[PDB]
């Protein structure tokens, strides 16, 4: 079996992307934030504290005939953004782009953070990291991808994020129609439970490429590109007016300025993010300070290849057990 679903970003800066998903019987469709750096499928729900639900669409597990309590089961997550969520767990039929998975753990929130509560578009998260991360106690649960894998023609999915534009999540197959040239597959370390890989270096604009291993995670769940202090210094040094700010908490530049592109090495191949991608606009409404899309990783303890980087390449999460991350141009 295969499935493809259209993912659409949620505002003009492409802060996150949402993918529609069918849960229950009959079907309740929720826009989920596909997160390859977490391992929980959770949704706003019926149980969710009504001081904490907005225009978000809610999962009502009393209207699903496929839906059942996982009695005693409980979850609690923390995000690198400080994000906070928790509640109790159900098992229901979940469909993505016509790939049905039965008896999927659907983790219904009783409690959600300010972050999620102020986020109209997003209705919950679908984690596509490795199952060792999933938070549910006391019987730890599996991902949607974990549940789909054997049913799949191939045990892969692809991520093809758009810049100011929808794109696609494909499960089971690779569109040889979506990318240009060759896919360069690189080794994945599954130890931390991340899509965790080792980049072969970088260049800024038309500069010379420095060979140097950057260990980072592929994370569709993070907006920005998080790199180490050395690398991000060399980038923003090429932008006149670019400074690191105490208050705002990150590199800003003047909006009138010019972003030179960023290149990252995937073995022998090279992926340009063009400089357009790195402009995340003004720090506040009216401000002529704009916010940069490449920030230092020094404060979080891992380097994250988030949307800025992934949305410049056609990525493939090979979920074999020699698991392999592929990049191509698009």
């Amino acid at each position: 079996s295969t499935g493809s679903a259209t993912t659409t970003p949620i505002d003009s800066l492409d802060d996150a992307y949402i993918t529609p998903v069918q849960i229950g019987t009959p079907a309740q469709t929720l826009n989920l934030d596909f997160d390859t750096g977490s391992s929980d499928l959770w949704v706003f729900s019926s149980e969710t504290t009504a001081s904490e639900v907005d225009g978000q669409t809610i999962y009502t597990p009393s209207k699903s005939t496929t839906a059942k309590l996982l009695s005693g089961a409980t979850w609690s997550i923390s995000y690198g953004d400080g994000s906070s969520s928790s509640g109790d767990v159900y098992t229901d039929t979940v469909s993505v782009g016509g790939l049905t998975v039965t008896g999927q753990a659907v983790e219904s929130a009783k409690k959600v953070s300010s972050s999620f509560t102020e986020d109209s578009t997003i209705d919950g998260l679908l984690g596509l990291a490795f199952s060792t991360l999933n938070t549910v106690s006391p019987t730890q649960q599996k991902t949607f991808f974990d549940n789909a894998k054997a049913s799949l023609d191939s045990p892969v999915f692809t991520a093809d994020l758009g810049y100011h534009a929808p794109g696609t999540y494909n499960f089971g197959f690779i569109d040889t129609t979506a990318y240009t040239g060759s896919i360069t597959y690189t080794a994945v370390s599954t130890k931390q439970g991340f899509w965790e890989w080792t980049s072969t270096g970088y260049a800024v604009g038309s500069g010379t490429f420095k060979s140097t291993s950057i260990d980072g995670i592929a994370d569709t769940g993070t907006t920005l590109l998080y790199l180490p202090a050395t690398v991000v210094s060399a980038y923003w040094a090429q932008v006149s007016g670019a400074k690191s700010s105490s208050s705002v908490g990150g590199y800003v530049f003047p909006c009138s300025a010019t972003l030179p592109s960023f290149t990252f090495g995937v073995g022998s191949a090279r992926i340009v993010i063009p400089g357009d991608y790195i402009d995340f606009g003004p720090i506040s409404t009216g401000s002529s300070s704009c916010f940069g899309g490449i920030q230092s990783s020094a404060g979080i303890g891992i380097n994250i290849f988030g949307d800025v980087a992934l949305k410049a390449a056609f990525v493939v999460f090979n979920g074999a057990t020699t698991p392999t991350l592929g990049f191509a141009s698009k």
